[PDB]
């Protein structure tokens, strides 16, 4: 009889509680019940957003926790000072009576859910040939660029969290190269999130305007995404064309920073809005074009997340195999 | 009392031996005894040359060991096909009735050393605050580019192997720019390691002069070396200050990358030759001009690795904390 963990998805405008319930070694999933949102304003404090939400679901008294947050944590001390939540480790556990508590970034959970992702429910990008043996990287183009591995080795396992969304973004092609010192007048550090976010979908459009001889107008990304369909923003466009293609070298690189043999997973919520553009650019081309690694890359899968829950899972991924 | 581990360091033209007998919690250094290098050729399997070390050392009979290997582990597998030594992990394990084995790369055990290294022997490049509960990167330009991680977590630790010396290098200067222009005309994928290695010193020079509008001789590192020392060699000069300006850069993309707040450590047998250069060269700066990170590297402690021992180091720690 599986030992039922609470498991959360904090830090953002809405809290997400679930309980995992068991473990199904067959599909290799963890079983989630219970899921409920609910908005981080509606409490004071995160232990009032769980005290509330064990009251709806009493007849399963977990005494397992694992919270995934999208803050950060510094010694066993959370801050969420933007939902005015901020908490001890030690003491949280302390007011459930919780034998254990994990509290883990969501990347990290992203990193940790990548061995029990749901097949049927995301799109490969590239096959194919993953490495159980091996490492898997995770990243995602959201608001900022989150990047994070799996390390899976002969003598252990951890989850390597990073801020590798701020290296330098390198130029591969001609293109690539203009853009570069187009971004630079705007960033004097041209680094991954610098292109590869919500806020870099702007700056790359002003890039692209710029090399084009364009006078760029004030778009954000949707807007971008939106006159790009209508026709009515050739720039826009291409710069999502051009984001896609640059994505694969930056993945590529990753891949092989994190020795990902494992496979490497594409999250966040812009992505998944742009598959069919993805599967259509130069993403795949790029990522295996790697001189002598070329043959390697060629053997990393490439996975688009699509299910909701990453955080979730990662989070009882994390506390079960604890 | 220790119970002594048989530690090697083994796929080069010389393997070496020794035995780690104590652990100093106070120096928190392993104890290395009866160090014995040996040519490779001069023996027809590991098991062999492994024999024959023990009988000079017979007093101390270990049932731990682990091997650092400069070659390839493929599932319980190792071929050093270059010197022809083939094994079974499996079979070796009970070759010599060890009751534990591990097997393990080279830069993998420059990662599990990290930790353990003789303060008083190394050579801080950028000051100063390790983060002990947080990732500790290593690097080092030999004949090619290594790159692993030791990842440390609240839940557990790793050590991440990588081909990290395989990622696109990207410009962050004007020269930088130039240089990759021209670099790429011998390199259709110019990564770290075109530049960042004994090879890549030579590339590196053949570039500068062509960007320097001066037809490049035909010279190797140590060459580029010596003729820059003697001044028979503006273009050897700049060459190699230029390689140390670029590495800056580089491992600065790798802590953020590595999430490296433990400090990242730079081995391997050239930047030791060049520690001077390195330390006059403008490494530091380009090694925390890194946007909204820049704070974060600029706490990032870089240290040059000076002692010898590095593999042995590992291979003790890998199997004493497993």
């Amino acid at each position: 009889q599986f030992d039922p963990i609470l498991v959360a998805d904090i830090g953002g405008t809405n809290a997400r509680f679930a309980l995992i319930t068991a473990f199904d070694a067959a599909k290799n999933e963890f079983v989630i019940e219970y899921n409920h949102t609910f908005p981080s304003a509606d409490f004071g404090s995160l232990q009032n957003a769980t005290r509330h939400y064990l009251s709806t679901v009493p007849h399963i008294k977990p005494v397992r926790a694992c919270l995934a947050v999208a803050g950060p944590i510094k010694a066993g001390q959370v801050h969420l000072t933007n939902l005015g939540w901020h908490f001890s480790v030690s003491e949280f556990k302390q007011a459930f009576s919780f034998l254990q508590l994990e509290v883990i970034n969501d990347f990290a959970a992203f990193a940790y859910a990548a061995p029990y992702l749901d097949s049927n429910q995301n799109v490969v990008i590239k096959a194919g040939q993953a490495d159980e043996n091996s490492n898997i990287a995770v990243m995602g183009p959201g608001t900022g660029f989150g990047a994070a591995c799996l390390v899976r080795t002969a003598q252990s396992s951890a989850v390597l969290s990073s801020e590798g969304g701020h290296i330098s973004l390198a130029a591969v092609t001609d293109l690539d190269a203009k853009l570069l010192i187009e971004l630079r007048k705007e960033h004097p550090h041209v680094s991954l999130e610098t292109v590869f976010s919500g806020p870099g979908i702007a700056h790359l459009y002003k890039a692209m305007a710029a090399v084009n001889g364009i006078t760029a107008k004030h778009l954000d990304a949707a807007q971008i995404s939106n006159l790009a369909n209508t026709g009515e923003c050739e720039v826009c466009d291409a710069t999502l064309n051009q984001f896609c293609d640059w994505l694969g070298s930056a993945a590529g690189d990753l891949a092989l920073a994190y020795g990902a043999l494992g496979g490497l997973f594409i999250g966040g919520g812009i992505l998944p809005r742009m598959q069919s553009r993805l599967l259509e650019s130069r993403f795949v081309e790029r990522f295996s074009q790697k001189g002598i690694m070329s043959q390697y890359n060629g053997q990393v899968p490439v996975t688009l997340v699509t299910q909701d829950n990453i955080p979730l899972i990662g989070a009882a991924a994390c506390l079960h195999n604890s």
